[PDB]
DNA sequence: ATTATGACGCT
DNA sequence: AGCGTCAT
């Protein structure tokens, strides 16, 4: 009873970017806007890889990790726009600066936690307390949560007008002068995410969903079930109906491996099926760890923390070379190494101007052809300069010995994947 | 030939 | 440290 946490002690938002690297595109060249529209990596092999989708693209099932030549076949009229190469490779630069821009901007509000390059958790507890001070027990007006669904509701005919009914409910139901409930708490965050997100659009052009609840997995779950351009609540009271019917694979963590196991070993499907197990059960399967994080999870309670992080911790450059292209020779994966140092040269010298670190340590990684594996081989060794020739030289002997080819020249196995990132950050 | 990233866990 | 998982 009055001893059981029900998680609501913070506010949450999961702010994402809506087709990210297809708005930066049209923002660009207006052209693309308002259109079937995807973005490519590449072009030679069967059209380039598709790696972005508008929403217009989508319905006519354009999706990701499809060939362009093949999303032509479902959509003959789809645009797209290029990822830039340079020296020899997909360069992200543009869209890694555009998330900068909205980066930024959310950082006005509230502290960030960079989940990716284009979605980022926001901490809005303290936010909420201020702007709820600041209300003197004045009700929240519909007019202030202009793109909101209320997930659950209504409950108990325009897609707007359903939104709109729902949203009714909940702000006819909405105790206020109660400064500490936790759906009122809940309420206020959503006016806040509605801010940040105009002022993104505004000061960006670009359009977002998001979520709001109490943690990060409700706070992303959320964000997904009314997309683009619009955001979610989910209050804890919705939590027992939403994941009763929620496949365990939907939320954060259990999309794979995890997830899988749970559904085989428990013989379960949907989230809510966990609450009939106990703690101790959920760890004897899973481990101690995941077992507390799944008993608390299916009740709608995490704690993990918004961390307070806006650059990543990592810089890295990275191809494949699959089939036919993969490197056979010492000049070859020299050459490549040398082209993945430059670029990482560059960010690098640019990351420490602009942000007062240095990385110390480099790592390696290779794959071989026929491997397993994302990674085949990691190796670090000490990054003490931001000079690429030098860097190549190091990933190189560092790499060295992999090569099985008792010919100098040649290389055996031939590698399908270069990867050099820069790590261990320390101020400068 | 489902590419180029990036964070975090395990041992 | 090096490898594996999960995700965008
Ligand atoms: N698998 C993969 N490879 C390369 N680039 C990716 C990949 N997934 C996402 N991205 C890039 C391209 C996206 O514009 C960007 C954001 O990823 P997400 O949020 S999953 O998808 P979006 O393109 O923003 O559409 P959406 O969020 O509206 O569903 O990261
Ligand atoms: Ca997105
Ligand atoms: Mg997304
Ligand atoms: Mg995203």
């Amino acid at each position: 009873g009055p001893h059981m946490a029900t998680g609501q002690d913070r506010v949450v938002a999961l702010v994402d970017m809506d087709c990210f690297f297809v708005q930066v595109e049209q923002r660009q060249n207006p052209h693309l806007r308002n259109k079937p529209c995807a973005v490519v990596q590449y072009k030679s092999w069967k059209g380039g890889g598709i790696i972005a989708v508008s929403y217009e693209a989508r319905a006519f099932g354009v999706t990701r990790s499809m060939w362009a030549d093949d999303a032509k076949k479902l959509c003959p009229d789809l645009l797209l726009a290029q990822v830039r190469e340079s020296r020899g490779k997909a360069n992200l630069t543009k869209y890694r600066e555009a998330s900068v821009e909205v980066m930024e901007i959310m950082s006005r509000f509230a502290v960030i936690e960079r989940a990716s390059i284009d979605e980022a958790y926001v901490d809005l507890t303290s936010a909420v307390q201020e702007r709820l001070q600041k209300l003197q027990g004045q009700p929240i007006s519909a007019d202030l949560l202009p793109s909101t669904y209320i997930e659950g509701l209504p409950q108990g005919v325009q897609k707007e007008g359903m939104r709109k009914q729902g949203l009714f409910q909940w702000l006819d139901s909405l105790q206020i002068d109660n400064l500490t409930s936790p759906d009122l708490q809940l309420t206020v965050g959503a006016v806040i995410v509605e801010e940040m997100r105009a002022a993104i659009e505004r000061e960006t052009g670009f359009q977002c969903s998001a979520g709001i609840s109490h943690n990060k997995v409700l706070a992303k779950l959320a964000c997904g079930l009314n997309k683009p351009n619009r955001q979610t609540l989910v209050s804890h009271g919705s939590v027992p109906q939403l994941f009763s019917q929620m496949p365990i694979r939907k939320i954060r963590s259990l999309g794979g491996k995890l997830g899988a196991s749970v559904i085989e070993i428990l013989g379960i499907e949907y989230m809510g099926e966990l609450t009939q197990f106990t703690e101790s059960q959920l760890q004897s399967h899973f481990g101690e760890k995941n077992g507390s994080w799944l008993y608390a999870m299916c009740r709608g309670i995490e704690h993990d923390p918004v961390k307070p992080r806006q650059l990543p911790k990592t810089i890295g450059c990275s191809k494949n070379f699959p089939g036919k292209t993969a490197l056979a020779t010492r000049e070859q994966v020299q050459w490549w190494l040398l082209q993945l140092a430059q670029e990482l040269e560059e960010r690098l010298t640019k990351d420490r101007n602009d942000n007062d670190r240095v990385a110390t340590q480099l790592v390696v990684s290779i794959r071989v052809q026929g491997d397993k594996r994302l990674s085949s081989l990691r190796r670090c060794c000490a990054l003490t300069r931001y000079d690429a020739h030098k860097m190549s030289h190091d990933a190189f002997t560092v790499i060295k010995n992999c090569n099985t080819s008792g010919i100098q020249t040649e290389w055996s196995p031939p590698l399908t994947m270069l990867f050099l990132c820069a790590t261990k950050f320390s101020a400068s």
